RNA sequence: GCUUGGCGUUUUAGUACUCUGGAAACAGAAUCUACUAAAACUUAUCUCGUCAACUUGUUGGCGAGAU
DNA sequence: ATTTGAATAGGCAAGCCAAGCGCACCTAATTTCCCG
DNA sequence: CGGGAAATTAGGTGCGCTTGGCTTGCCTATTCAAAT
């Protein structure tokens, strides 16, 4: 549209947030999520393959220039684009760093609960970061050494500051690294000068020399000081000096990773070569969150996917700050890339945005568009072996087998007899041993594993039943499991095999929906029934054919659709997306919910239901319908072809 | 692409182990439980145009439109 | 009027990921020995 | 007698092993409504 607007994106390992806010005013235009699964004219993605990269970052990058081409080609060129990478670089980094943070987070709370119980007062618990502040510096103002007692803080809030030990005026740092704790009057005197400058004045009561000293004598051995922080303490460079300043943005606001430099020189060269005047940017990981603290709208990755959205118009609003405050001039070109605040109030009021929050709060029309899969899933089937037998009704059935029998908290075997003594198959073919064995579980009802207490207080493992009593140890026990539906015969392998040797789980590549005279019938397509041929997959025609048949679909029958993972499903009006077949005999289908997980949905709103939906499609399925989503999650309404696909050449 | 071995799943061969013929050797059944030996484990949807694979009526890529 | 089918809850199992515990190896600080 | 360098001790780091949660495929079982 001729509508001006901001780009944001929040680029994760399986996520990339979109967020498009309107240039003039402010107000949200529209906001959305890619999602995918980590990789464990337009712009083109041939450019991702050049620089080398991690593959989870491989393929974030690639799916990010397909979300930035498909918003230019609805919305138009952005006048600016302003991009967050995820701080983990994969799933491992990512949920190390969470326990990093979380060990952190215990740390700090740790410090909290013993200092509460000592002193004894509420106002405490309100002052969180200057109780931990106190820890680092070894119990003294580092601008004054003087000692501070515990309780005195506590009786006087007033007289000790937080300070920033370079002012965020020029730093743009609001980190535990930049902060001190420090004497009222000292923060005064100090004004917007470094601790060096300040101490080098006629102002100070310690020299610089001393001070110096101490921080460097703290930095090592216990008690320790930040790398950042020791660095910040011990600043001597002119502040004034715009290489100085430059130096501070750029490990402040620009982010300094080789991947997210990578991404943006991509960018900003495709824009230089075809003359399309669009700025992109980057911020920092842990800046956005501040901004979050500040605006008090607290990150809860927990509520959907829209939080990677919602983080993308947060970033989209930071770029407008750095728009229309011409004291960030400086900070918005050296974001830019481009050839070349006096008070903490002054600092403060630059951000201040209380409206535009709301509108990104209560905003409600996100969109979500997952990836869809249609490789033949490398894995065919559980490559576990069963053997098989025919039961007493004449069901051929799975032969288990219970190991780890004799083991303190087993209970299978005993819920197995208790229910159903006829699965054994020494039931039938080694009676003597069958009654030998019921009369342990008798004996050791009340345990969870009768067998464990046999073990225990007689010392000797169960046999097999014999006439001289030299019957073998029994270390595994056989059993009839499911009625053998849909499995894999590998019997030939094993030449002169008195009984059936197969295996289970076949493992689905899509499903196939038909209505038949009125009511709505479909088909599993196995990843057996599709088979490598010389460049290309094909379904088994035999097998698509029998499987029809026991459908009992007639030759007179329209195809609807075909459902691969991910695929959106409209089933009696409502829309979901597709993980695969349950159930081929039952005809299931599993789906899950578009916005969020439905894990997620249920513990949001504490709801202890199994955390996956389950759709029956029967004669009393009233409507069923495709759906698609483009690349931004804009839904359309699809049909099929007229028949069911045979051949795969991707 | 080749070789070896420990743990696990399956089976055969032989022996142990249950049942019947037999004084006993020995044979048959049954195949449960074990020991010894061998083998194996990039793409959203439809429709249309166009091009190519070969399966010759289907598929995949590309362009346009719609959804 | 009774029998068959639908929808949801609850469990089993394979494969795969991730986090906490234990053993062996690597780096820095303090104490002891030798020389100005 | 005091300061600097080397050897020994204590603490921190990295690799390998194990268990619980997550994603998916599917069957058995229980309860209610519709069809022959």
């Amino acid at each position: 549209m001729k509508r001006n607007y901001i780009l944001g994106l929040d680029i994760g390992i399986t996520s990339v947030g979109y967020g498009i806010i309107d240039y003039e005013t402010r107000d949200v235009i529209d906001a959305g999520v890619r999602l995918f699964k980590e990789a464990n004219k337009e712009i083109p993605t041939t450019l991702v393959d050049d620089f080398i990269l991690s593959p989870v970052v491989k393929r974030s990058f690639i799916q990010s220039i397909k979300v930035i081409n498909a918003i230019i080609k609805k919305y138009g060129l952005p006048n600016d684009i302003i991009i967050e990478l995820a701080r983990e670089k994969n799933s491992k980094d990512a949920q190390k760093m969470i326990n990093e943070m979380q060990k952190r987070n215990r740390q700090t709370n740790e410090r909290i609960e013993e200092i509460i119980r000592t002193t004894g007062k509420e106002n405490a618990k309100y002052l969180i970061e200057k109780i931990k502040l106190h820890d680092m510096q070894e119990g003294k103002c580092l601008y004054s050494l003087e000692a501070i007692p515990l309780e005195d803080l506590l009786n006087n809030p007033f007289n000790y500051e937080v300070d920033h030990i370079i002012p965020r005026s020029v730093s743009f740092d609001n980190s535990f690294n930049n902060k001190v704790l420090v004497k009222q009057e000292e923060n005064s005197k100090k004004g917007n000068r470094t601790p060096f400058q300040y101490l080098s004045s006629s102002d100070s009561k310690i020299s610089y020399e001393t001070f110096k000293k101490h921080i460097l004598n703290l930095a090592k051995g216990k008690g320790r000081i930040s790398k950042t922080k020791k660095e910040y303490l011990l600043e001597e460079r002119d502040i004034n000096r715009f290489s100085v300043q430059k130096d501070f943005i750029n490990r402040n606001l620009v982010d300094t990773r080789y991947a997210t430099r990578g991404l943006m020189n991509l960018l900003r060269s495709y824009f230089r070569v075809n003359n399309l005047d669009v700025k992109v940017k980057s911020i920092n990981g842990g800046f956005t969150s501040f901004l979050r603290r500040k605006w008090k709208f607290k990150k809860e990755r927990n509520k959907g996917y829209k939080h990677h959205a919602e983080d993308a118009l947060i970033i989209a609003n930071a770029d407008f700050i750095f728009k229309e405050w011409k004291k960030l001039d400086k900070a918005k070109k050296v974001m830019e890339n481009q050839m070349f605040i006096e008070t903490e109030q002054e600092y403060k009021e630059i951000f201040i945005t209380p409206h535009q929050i709301k509108h990104i709060k209560d905003f409600k029309d996100y969109k979500y568009s997952h990836r869809v899969d249609k490789k033949p899933n490398r894995k065919l089937i559980n490559d576990t072996l069963y053997s098989t037998r025919k039961d007493d009704k004449g069901n051929t059935r799975i032969v288990n087998n219970l190991n780890g029998l004799y083991d303190k908290d087993n209970d299978k075997l005993k819920k197995l007899i208790n229910k159903s003594p006829e699965k054994l198959l020494m039931y039938h073919h080694d009676p003597q041993t069958y009654q030998k064995l019921k009369l342990i579980m008798e004996q050791y009802g009340d345990e969870k594993n009768p067998l464990y207490k046999y073990y225990e207080e007689t010392g000797n493992y169960l046999t097999k039943y014999s006439k001289k009593d030299n019957g073998p140890v029994i270390k595994k026990i056989k059993y009839y499991g499911n009625k053998l539906n849909a499995h894999l015969d590998i019997t030939d392998d094993y030449p002169n095999s008195r009984n059936k040797v197969v295996k289970l789980s076949l493992k689905p590549y899509r499903f196939d929906v038909y209505l038949d005279n009125g009511v709505y019938k479909f088909v599993k397509v196995n990843n057996l029934d599709v088979i490598k041929k010389e460049n290309y997959y094909e379904v088994n025609s035999k097998c698509y054919e029998e499987a029809k048949k026991l459908k009992k679909i007639s030759n007179q029958a329209e195809f609807i659709a075909s459902f691969y993972r991910n695929d959106l499903i409209k089933i009696n009006g409502e829309l979901y997306r597709v993980i695969g077949v349950a159930s081929d005999l039952l005809n299931a289908i599993e789906v899950n919910m578009i916005d969020i997980t439905y894990r997620e949905y249920l513990e949001n709103m504490n709801d202890k239901r199994p955390p996956r939906i389950f759709k029956t499609i029967s004669s009393k399925t009233q409507s069923i319908k495709k759906y698609s989503t483009d690349i931004l999650g804009n839904l359309y309404e699809v049909k099929s072809k007229k028949h069911p696909q045979i051949i795969k050449k991707g």
